[PDB]
């Protein structure tokens, strides 16, 4: 009834920074050859996408944001391969194209055709799918997830499978699978170290669960909110510390309470002070800091580059290291066989209709991740 | 008939930065327990000596610098059980006491006993065995090699191969093993790989040493002195680009070079801008960038993290990563089955008593390893 048209369906558009998302009929236009047209069945707020919101996060508006979701498969372009209509999918906000030097070699994962680097906000191809208004809007890291229809590239969609609980594990295409891979597949931590995790919302428990699936002895937890202690332990924390509570700096906080440093950190909030705490509290010898967080725009860090030539490691990654379009269905696979849990993330589940309701939440400090479902 | 009783001997003492190195009479008193007295065989004028005279490398004086030598126990102290009288040793201005946590860790090298990160410029104990002019001097990473007699912890002095030839192992104390640990220790580098070595001196040259023993297919010489590039090439190097040479900023170039970023930098120079550059010349997604210049005193470098968002690591290191009293015995071993060669750094043979014209040759741009004999 749909394949080959235009559906004109709900949306939340923004069409400006520092304003409510618009509810509102848009256009969207059939996929093209290797595009996909999904139905979105669920969808997270994730921190990412209230920073395009408030500027933290430059990327071309007006835009229908929204990255962290699953769905099910409505029509495909010609020469799609990978999935077909009815399938489930999480689409992917960093593409897996499998040809790039990125793609073939076995570490990487910030495949070259992202749209993240230098945003342009469409297809793969230079346009957008969608309308509002008569107005072209721009797409987002090629997803565009608060939306009932988006149009994606087939290199930035994972089929899963067919029986997942899509409003559960949306969280893998974005801050579970990016906290969990911080710590298991980018800082690789050992068995028995000690962990300092900068920030507890969702990729800082996912991160907390990856510490403690890795058999981390000691975990802390490091937040200005104290209630975002309780969950945090539920989850793997041994212990937690706010750094409004101290009258010392809080890396030396940490180094005091390890004996000398953690051997990882995760810097999961985005601020550059607390990268550069991150870094200092874990062993100048041998720790390892991981940024997770998004910077502001634009803004640069200091450092003294002494805390380096002693011996730390210092890295980041996008998607936990992930290759994308191979490591969703193998992490949703794992999740259906009970490898690591999603619910503990989920604190609210909301109708589509109520996103700005769900980011004044993430906003207050109330919730974790709320699920949008359409 | 030296033992137990002061020697007195020449040494060349800094009284002020910025100042010629003064050759004249010090006593040098006997070893406590735990302590070893060396006759000085050679020295070699590494940059991190020139540091202490401009003032880049802060540490207390007067001192009696020089760190990078080879020589033969005098004497020993109480307790000593790793040397006798007559051994051939290398002093380690990186200590290795086998008991601390960094000792402990498979990884980590930069022991807990060093005098780098909070210097005072003592023995172990906190005091002094140099007196010039009836003055205490201080001693500089627990070596202090300019000098035809010194003082060393036990924890700061590897006993190695009696047959060594002192005029060239030297360099094993400081230089050659920094740059070639920096490779194939710190950086891993693997074979295929492109390598870019910021500063073709000693250590940087080493650095080339060590990443053609790991197999790189390119190694890209980069200094601003292009009579450094022959001998860059000899040693390894594939290439080499003089940043002056260029319109545009030689991150850009490299990257270009190869063809979208390098799999390992090294910045082997001592500036928080080649810090930058060489972590941005790497590749943003799997790149490795490791320091091993030293910066100027408690200065900070700027940097825009999304560098390492996107997946690049960035490192330090001290020593080349390698565990100093374990290491050095066996790289000397290595040296004498003729494993890698230390003649090509050593374009400079003088008299100890010379050491202000071996400064010079340093300063000037004409030398890479001067060797000081005793
Ligand atoms: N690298 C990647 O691939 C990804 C990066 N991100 C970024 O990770 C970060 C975290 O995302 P979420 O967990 O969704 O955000 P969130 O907002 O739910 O959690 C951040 C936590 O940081 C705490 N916090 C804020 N300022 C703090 C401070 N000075 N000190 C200590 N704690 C502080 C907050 O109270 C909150 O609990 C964001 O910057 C997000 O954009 C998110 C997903 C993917
Ligand atoms: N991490 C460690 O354990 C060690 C660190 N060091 C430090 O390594 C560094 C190199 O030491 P050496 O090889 O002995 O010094 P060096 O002075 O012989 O070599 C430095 C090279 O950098 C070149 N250079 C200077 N400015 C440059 C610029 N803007 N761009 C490109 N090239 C530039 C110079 O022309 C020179 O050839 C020094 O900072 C030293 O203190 C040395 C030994 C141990
Ligand atoms: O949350 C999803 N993606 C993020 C990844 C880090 C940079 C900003 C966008
Ligand atoms: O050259 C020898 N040691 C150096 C190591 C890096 C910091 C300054 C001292
Ligand atoms: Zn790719
Ligand atoms: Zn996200
Ligand atoms: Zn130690
Ligand atoms: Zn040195």
């Amino acid at each position: 009834s749909t394949a080959g048209k235009v559906i004109k369906c709900k949306a939340a558009v923004l069409w400006e920074e520092k304003k409510p998302f618009s509810i509102e009929e848009v256009e969207v236009a059939p996929p093209k050859a290797h595009e996909v047209r999904i139905k979105m069945v669920a969808t997270g707020i994730c921190r990412s996408d209230d920073h395009v919101v408030s500027g933290t996060l430059v990327t071309p508006l007006p835009v229908i944001a929204g990255h962290e979701a699953a769905g099910i498969v409505e029509s495909i372009g010609e020469g799609v391969t990978t999935v077909r209509p009815g399938d489930k999918v999480i689409p992917l906000s960093t593409p897996q194209c499998g040809k790039c030097r990125v793609c073939k070699h076995p570490e990487g994962n910030f495949c070259l055709k992202n749209d993240l680097s230098m945003p342009r906000g469409t297809m793969q191809d230079g346009t957008s799918r969608f309308t509002c208004r008569g107005k072209p809007i721009h797409h987002f890291l090629g997803t565009s997830t608060f939306s009932q229809y988006t149009v994606v590239d087939e290199i930035s969609v994972a089929k899963i499978d067919a029986a997942s609980p899509l409003e559960k594990v949306c969280l893998i295409g974005c801050g579970f699978s990016t906290g969990y891979g911080s710590a298991v597949k980018v800082a690789k931590v050992t068995q028995g170290s000690t962990c300092a995790v900068f920030g507890l919302g969702g990729v800082g428990l996912s991160v907390i669960m990856g510490c403690k699936a890795a058999g981390a002895a000691r975990i802390i937890g490091v937040d200005i909110n104290k209630d975002k202690f309780a969950k945090a332990k539920e989850v793997g924390a041994t212990e937690c510390v706010n750094p409004q509570d101290y009258k010392k700096p809080i890396q030396e906080v940490l180094t005091e309470m390890s004996n000398g440093g953690v051997d990882f950190s995760f810097e999961v909030i985005g601020r550059l002070d607390t990268m550069v705490t991150a870094l200092s509290c874990c062993q100048e010898a041998y720790g390892v800091s991981v940024i997770v967080g998004v910077p502001p725009d634009s803004q640069n860090l200091s450092m003294n580059p002494m805390l380096l030539l002693s011996g730390r490691t210092w890295k980041g990654a996008i998607f936990g290291g992930f290759k994308s379009k191979d490591s969703v269905p193998k992490l949703v696979a794992d999740f259906m066989a009970k490898k690591f849990a999603l619910d503990p993330l989920i604190t609210h589940v909301l109708p589509f209709e109520k996103i700005n309701e769900g980011f004044d939440l993430l906003r207050s400090g109330e919730s974790i991740r709320t699920i949008l479902t359409f």
